[PDB]
């Protein structure tokens, strides 16, 4: 399994790939990899001739007093990871190479990034759009493959995709959980023992939130509290987010109807954690 | 004869099939109404890759918000021209295919924008980088076309190209001239027949600069000045810009070093040219 670390032989590997009809399947990654990738890794490996995954931690997504310099990197360890589940290529650019100097166009997200986690995280999704923009124009993948973890995100993608004309099928998986339903995340290292015990509570949460809309609550303000307030009583994290919104135009939602997202965002000590569930036709 | 497609869809297809078939493709976009300057283009492109595609376009983000159906349509004329050069498909998407809702993402132009027409028209380049990346992930073309006719335009969609690692390489054509210097243009036949005489002296204006230039003028407002003033003598349309800036950088210093060019806009009655010249190491 081939660790890949300059833009132009990547380039030159796909364009060799196309020439053959070599089908290609995407995994857009910051590393520190878990069963979250591998499970989209085994989709790709399975549909796909050539699988690449990207470990490239993007310094345009980070902003003040977020986690860049502390994210953990493992390249060694990612490698072998996706070896083991048939990965061909792992694509780990240089930020030099990715970023050589101050760009000259800005890529910019409109109104799908003023809500939620783009007002949580001012310029995050401009950063996240960048240097997928920049994989997808590299990697020329038949499929890409996203994880519905990052819902806004991956809604964000998919709008960008067609905004630009992209070529890739964008798959988004389901979000892939521990067994005691905590989500996936490279960043669930930075959690204490106790944190960890607590952390599990968001998906309970929602759960929560699915039968009270199960039993046939559609006053959002009602959900938002009643989940709310569970998370107080069993979390010592800061509650930043618990939001009902229409998927995916990410329009607020105050009566239900539609389909919908209820979407959590908890800080821990160190650890940022997210979490949701789309419901609802 | 040059096959015109009119949707995104069967322009994938086909190339789509190119790059299984190792068939390299050539892109020269226009907005149609075409002419001996746009066929140097193709000519090239023909002489160089497998097949060529010339795009027919009139991009509705790059003309001020006034703006009618006055840019001329003649697709069957277009199509016959470069039939007769031997370019394989016209490329002619519906505006409501390229451009089917709002835009969710932004595309800007930093600096590059801040001078010369992007200063006079913000948004015009914003316009012009869109549709280009759209066509280049559309048309996917090893090679793509543009004229130096508009200088800025190329340096512009060069940064874009390095700044989102399309696969494209960026080939500049020189400025087509009439016998007399004029540069060719679908503007020229608006020109009164003094006016039309009077034309050929933005062409002389700028072997003027480049004389001045090789006698060893290293101001910059000199150069702008002294050819100011030879086309003021000469024409009785109005000037609108004489400016001289580095390039490819398009940065402005009081005294010259490097590569630079000198470009001019003049408003006849009824007819806008533009000229430039590049020089300097
Ligand atoms: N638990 C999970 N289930 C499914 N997909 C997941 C997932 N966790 C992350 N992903 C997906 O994996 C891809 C890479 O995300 P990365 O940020 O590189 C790792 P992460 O730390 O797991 O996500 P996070 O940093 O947002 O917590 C994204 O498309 C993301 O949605
Ligand atoms: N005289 C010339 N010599 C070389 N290239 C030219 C040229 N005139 C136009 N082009 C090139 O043709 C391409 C498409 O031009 P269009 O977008 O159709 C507007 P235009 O053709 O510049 O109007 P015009 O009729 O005033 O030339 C551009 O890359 C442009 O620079």
């Amino acid at each position: 399994t081939k660790l890949i670390t300059t833009v132009k032989e990547m380039q030159h590997i796909v364009k060799a790939a196309k020439r053959s009809g070599t089908t290609i399947g995407f995994i857009p990654t910051m590393g520190a990899l878990h069963d979250g990738h591998l499970t989209m890794v085994r989709e790709s490996v399975s549909t796909n001739d050539i699988t690449v995954v990207s470990v490239f931690v993007n310094p345009l997504q980070f902003g003040p007093n977020e986690d860049f310099d502390a994210y953990p990197r493992q390249i060694d360890k990612d490698l072998e990871l996706v070896s083991e589940v048939g990965a061909d290529i792992v694509f780990h650019p240089a930020v030099e190479d990715m970023y050589p100097g101050e760009l000259g166009i800005d890529v910019k997200v409109g109104p799908l990034a003023d809500v939620l986690e783009g007002a949580k995280r001012p310029g995050h999704f401009d950063g996240v759009v960048t240097v997928v923009n920049k994989l997808f124009n590299i990697v020329m993948p038949d499929y890409a493959y996203f994880g519905k973890k990052d819902a806004q995100q991956l809604a964000i993608v998919e709008q960008m995709v067609k905004d630009f004309n992209h070529a890739v099928e964008i798959i988004g998986i389901d979000i892939v959980r521990e067994a005691d339903g905590l989500a996936k995340s490279s960043r669930n290292v930075y959690l204490t023992e106790q944190e960890r015990q607590e952390a599990v509570h968001l998906s309970k949460s929602l759960l929560l939130a699915q039968a009270l809309y199960q039993d046939g609550e559609r006053q959002s303000k009602v959900i938002i509290d009643k989940v709310t307030q569970y998370l107080e009583s069993h979390i010592s994290g800061r509650i930043e987010e618990v939001a009902v919104y229409s998927y995916p135009q990410l329009v607020e939602q105050h009566e239900i109807t539609g389909r919908i997202f209820i979407s959590l965002a908890v800080k821990f000590s160190k650890a940022r954690l997210i979490d949701n569930i789309i419901i609802g036709a």
